[PDB]
């Protein structure tokens, strides 16, 4: 299927390297849907990508906003086990949408 397009913004993420890497995500899209983005950057699965906020880890079920995670939020990725299994790829990428709604 498509993608609606809806609000968007971008923060800044660190990784273990040192190396902080630009994200984007929705307001009201979960960290469900940022590391959809981090798989890109560095294509890890969930079991060892985590996000990190204010030193408490984040899940599912809440969004981005409810995090406090605004578009200058300090995000950080925790790696604890080993994967790099499986593989990626699909067109129709690296796309920018407009936005919409109200804050």
């Amino acid at each position: 299927g498509s993608l609606v397009p809806r609000g968007s913004m971008q923060i800044f993420v660190k990784t273990l390297t040192g190396k902080t890497i630009t994200l984007e995500v929705e307001p009201s899209d979960t960290i469900e849907n940022v590391k959809a983005k981090i798989q890109d950057k560095e294509g890890i699965p969930p079991d060892q990508q985590r996000l990190i906020f204010a030193g408490k880890q984040l899940e599912d079920g809440r969004t981005l906003s409810e995090y406090n995670i605004q578009k200058e939020s300090t995000l950080h990725l925790v790696l604890r086990l080993r994967g790099y299994a499986d593989l990626r790829e699909d067109p129709d990428r690296q796309d920018h949408h407009p936005g919409s709604g109200a804050q």
